[PDB]
């Protein structure tokens, strides 16, 4: 059930009532006291929403249902007032999909050891069961202004900066719009109606899903450009002249910052994040440990990480150890009001180059032609090898900056083929072996 | 699934979130367009109406929410608004029970076909399943008010008198004072907060469960009282002087006012209602025809009547199909006020004396049974007998105004035995005969 | 506008839209930051809140409205949640009134000098302006269910008791059968549906309005009845046998039990609670102060108090400043599981003979006639006296424990007599001094 | 109180909680029965609504409360639920302004006598009381699902359009994007999240606070763009290329389609609407009658009018009396889908050139310098007039289709002077005339 994201799927297929039913009563076997309910504004959301309730009451939990909420304020409000939370949400998935995201009593995403328990007890139907007089009555919650405040008190920041916001038709309509105008920026929204149809473009805040918004930053007049997903955990960004900051760069930005201000420390990042980052913090003296994508949490447990991030999704451990683009967005604003317009900062991050592409595989094979592939590539790269991580796949990082990332995706029926080196020629050099070693043992397997 | 009235059991071993998400998947499967949604006040019906909803939504139906409502409310909203209706209920059992109550768009509950049809669904699991882009959003309404208005419009009576009101800490609480108190009546409300445990008493209004009302009628000065279940979908009367007014009277009495007002017509009753019934409404120069206990609305359709009812169960269909304890409270109360107190009107109502028990008998057996002791009793008495019904097991009438009924019961394993007579000894006489006739025959196989 | 416990009148005549709007604007020109806003069931109650809400929005206050609350609910949510709370509410007075309490963000009542700088600004139409981009959302709060909770954990007893709620058609017919179900009581209610027309019965839980639930508490067999006020701020209780616990019998009760645990400490009650306070604390070794009827917990500032009480009125200043019924409540539920049924515990309590009446008397004549009318019985029984207190109107105290009282009345035009003695006789001889000691100083002007 | 198009000013200054008291005590003495409640999404809306339910109740009128709505759907939903309709709004002025609309049951606009009824009533404090015992309880109402039900049966037409929707920060932001969306429509929202502190944009869509959409439309590809005020009674317009279709050209597009339905019938539009409405409806048989500004709907019954407007704001008698945005929107992209381009279908419309200006005239002159100015232009025109409307100012109409409004705003220290014509050269030399003879007449009484 449970991905790298929670339990995530397309409408009657995997994602079903009956589920939804199920997760509720698997929630309220393993956990205890209250569940905060929340969703995103997908067609199908009340519907899975309403079976999640109807199976969290039937084990005794107390539901506050607090409804149409971004993702980020369900975690906040989860530690603030509840045992365990559940959000309703496929994030960046189209409107076909749904899902359900499970957090703990301290706003954490569940662990890989919690997601296995509350699959066993779907898989048992070992449900606790509350008597009649045990079944707590719905109370209906109010987060969003909280959560607005507590954002606002950890950012400590007042601008008149105008800001170009992007809410995907999506829960980020009702926060972020707000947030910014408190903070005293001038707005201009964009599909911040919510509406689950997604009409203004599809959800998910990739750059050729956006591209339009760089247009609108120079014809408008704007500081700074921001884009969310359906349930608001993800951010994208563009700068006063209206070019895309990719994901490594907000990243960088912050792991910098962060680290300077420490004079250190470990900052932890996904597998699949490049050289920008460890670039600016070994210049500033501090280190970076990498992880799987899914868990930008964890990493801060393990290893006592100030920051920690995956693209699009930046965690802030003084505000709270969830995904919180919001804190993202108003630090964001006051790095620029207090250091000067955000394309003259992304200048003082160092260029790498990434190019990337999926290459088909059968499930049956992926992890052999991967294993196989690494060995290879290992092989013709020997001279040039700083380190290789395994713990998702192989990330092959060469002595000058560059490395090679060869993963299969847990879901879809295909291998992941990333590689970043300083220069074009290079970045072109590296994927051509990489994507063809993999093309070539591919078909290999296939015949 | 469905027995007489709705699907009811106790919750977790019949009575579940799965099955109530079934049925609403199975309804928005067999219907479309429009759901009105209501539930009672049990600890269980917010569980279920969510996985209820859940159902409806998931077959592209639109869910209309009216929350906590008494069940002829849902009925009449669902008439006002809806292609169909879900009551989240199980009326008069224990805080343990809860169920499910589905009505048309004309106000009807559910017929044996379409029950079948829904059983079918369920067991089959071919739910249909709305495209992402054909789930429709849930819309709250706000029913009671409007219902209200529509009874008083219906009744057109103000009044001055007393009245006291059992709302069994159920729905009927957030409707009833409000009704009487806008008709002129000054109400002192008795169990008439909402609360799921039942606290007041058990909710079912038999007379066994209601009988301090009695001693409280007399201390208060109340003109009526008024009891009911917990969706309010049930009427127990109690008058002036504290006296029990029983279901047939009750019933008698509305009888006696329709066959008069019309100059004749059909009467619908249950299988188990006496002669009261009988006596006004051949007096008045109408005619009785009997059903079994589910719908007395069968009747209506089928007998072409102007009344229908079985005991605490009346329905008005001027005003529409469903039972309607609060039609019945606002015309007693207009009946009251018109032709003078109470038990005054009782009096002019024929007595006759009923006495009822039920013997177990295995839901295996309880055909076998019947049929040999319904034929023994018939042979016993066959000199007197004036008609015998096999609608619902045996009802055999005897020429003076006597009846023995011998039926099989439904949602328990056990056999119902009553006797109606004009006096106590001709009464206790084919009772303690009757009874004991089932009793050993029960005790062979 | 104020007087003892808030701005109370008749519809139209002083309680109007335009004052609670006046008062809304005065409140948020004197305060700032955040009010809470509570309001009773009565008919003109969401009008007032209207108006009231309007008021505070305009002076840039963060309006948090918790709508249909009981005032101790109100009192103890502005202490969780607020700088300020109102209360839309007339209390025990008739339907056909209305009114506004104002309350500090400790939860006390409005401070005189807070009542007298309301009502310059008010008379002076200098309110604080916010700017349009500082007028602040509604936020609707729930505090029911966390007042409940806090209620329990400070109560910290369960129970089976069988209990009578009376919740004269009030706001405590939201909370009270609910606390009492969580406790463990068997709740049955009576005028436990909020209906602003008071059909049950006068809303003043006066043994006269609540007589009827004495031969009710009998019948039920219930361990103890309770009847409340339409705001649930008063409470009166009855006791196994149906016999009324006046209300000085209520709080010698919590007097002794308070001042037991202790070991001696002091008690405020009001000027015109009798000797069985005096008694029963003198006994376990603690000290009685009288204050006017007003705010109990001016006493506890002012003089360390361990229990605040006015007839029908406890504070409980472990819980919190207000008068708290709600704990009252559950406290008297668990004396009687602690020391058994109710009628022997008021036996433990010295017997007194209590009577009183009002004379009709102009505002003008009031302080004139009282003063005057009090110097005479001074001087005639100046053999006796153990001491005088004048803190409001005067208050003759004698050796055998005895007592008069001639009081100016805050809000109506009269002059209240009550006389109180160990005997029957020595009883009946001083009101009737005192009561025609005043008529014939009346008609002296 | 009430000015054009209901009760209107700054907060504190004429625009008070006492004030909105006052309204609702007055429309309850002067209406009976259900009134339907709304706001838009002002910082003050809020506040005022709740002093308005206050007065309202105290009358005994039982109040539906339907919250944060356009204007156009209160109109409707009054029709549908209530005898009297109120809304509280400043429609396109700045956030520092609230306001009061009132409807009557049928969801027409107040009429004028309607206005000095209910002013007295305020003048002379004798509101109607209900007894303690006839005060209703509030009634919750959602009014837009049945809304968009309605403008969707009444436009019936699906849609795969790409559109611009503007919604002001305001409460069209809750229906339009959803009517596109069931339409069929692919809708890109801008200030489509409701902020009493309009952040997008000033609320009110004159082209120069809505300029950038052109330019958004060209970038996105979109085939129409549509720009609401803060209570979305107002529309404005932009085609496929970011051309900004101007006020009396989408008036123009509507008579036209309105007169070649009928082969008929009178259209009324205000008198500063100008001559391309006049050529398209003459051209197809109809008749152009001229009012005054604010009371559109009051052309249907007067005139028998099959369509009435003024700039901004169109009538479609067939759905209701009020203002319609909602069913104009929907009817151009069925206009579009069945015609073709818009910038095709405005190439239609005979060009006229117009050109406006104020001129400051202290309020106690003013009517004298327009009588005066008046009779002076049609001296100087006088071999030239077709027609003087006196209604409201002073409107001369030439033969050739030119014209000339020297009009008093009836709120302000100022005189309108407008002028078109169908050439660059007539425009300039008629607004030429007309402005300077008024700027002259001013200084004259100083």
């Amino acid at each position: 059930l449970f991905g790298t994201a929670g339990i995530r799927g397309t409408l009657w297929e995997k994602v079903t009532p009956e589920l939804a039913m199920k997760v509720g009563m698997a929630v309220g076997t393993y956990k205890s006291g209250k569940a905060l309910v929340g969703r995103d504004g997908r067609t199908s959301s009340v519907m899975l929403k309403n079976a999640m309730i109807s199976g969290l009451l039937s084990t005794g939990m107390e539901v506050l249902d607090a409804d149409l909420i971004p993702t980020p304020a369900l975690a906040w409000g989860t530690r603030k007032l509840a045992d365990a939370g559940v959000m309703i949400t496929a994030s960046h998935n189209p409107p076909t999909d749904n899902g359900v995201k499970v957090f703990n009593g301290d706003g954490t995403e569940f662990y890989v050891e919690q997601e296995r328990g509350l699959e066993e007890i779907i898989f048992s139907g070992n449900f606790r069961k509350a008597r009649w007089d045990e079944i707590k009555p719905v109370r209906n919650v109010e987060v969003i202004p909280d959560y607005i405040n507590a954002v606002l008190d950890f950012v400590g920041h007042e601008t008149n900066l105008k800001v170009l916001y992007d809410g995907a038709n999506g829960a980020g309509s009702l926060v972020a719009p707000y947030l910014l105008r408190e903070m005293g920026a001038k707005v201009l929204s964009v599909n911040a109606h919510v509406d689950g149809h997604f009409p203004g473009r599809k959800p998910e805040p990739r750059y050729e899903n956006i591209a339009y918004l760089g247009k609108l930053v120079r014809e408008l007049g704007v500081d700074l450009a921001i884009a969310q997903d359906g349930d608001a955990d993800r951010i994208a960004v563009f700068d006063e002249k209206g070019n895309y900051v990719d994901e490594d760069t907000v990243i960088a930005l912050f792991a910098k910052l962060y680290v300077e201000e420490h004079g250190g420390g470990t900052v932890v990042v996904s597998i699949d994040t490049g050289s920008r980052i460890d670039a600016v913090v070994e210049r500033a003296g501090g280190r970076v440990v990498r992880i799987p994508l899914g868990q930008p949490h964890d990493g801060i447990k393990r290893y006592k990480a100030i920051f920690a991030a995956e693209p699009w999704k930046l965690v802030h451990p003084k505000f709270g150890p969830w995904i919180d683009p919001f804190v993202t967005m108003g630090l964001l604003i006051k790095l620029i009001d207090e250091n000067g317009p955000l394309s003259e900062l992304v200048k003082e991050i160092p260029t790498y180059y990434l190019k990337k592409a999926n290459v088909l595989c059968p499930d049956e094979y992926k992890a052999e032609v991967v294993r196989r592939a690494a060995e290879e590539v290992e092989r013709k790269l020997s001279s040039e090898i700083k380190e290789v991580l395994t713990i998702s796949g192989f990330r092959i990082a060469l002595n000058d900056g560059s490395w090679i990332l060869i993963r299969p995706s847990g879901t879809e029926p295909k291998i992941r083929v990333v590689a970043e080196a300083p220069t074009e020629k290079r970045r072109d050099e590296l994927f051509e072996m990489a994507y063809s070693t993999v093309s070539r043992i591919v078909k290999e397997a296939e015949k």
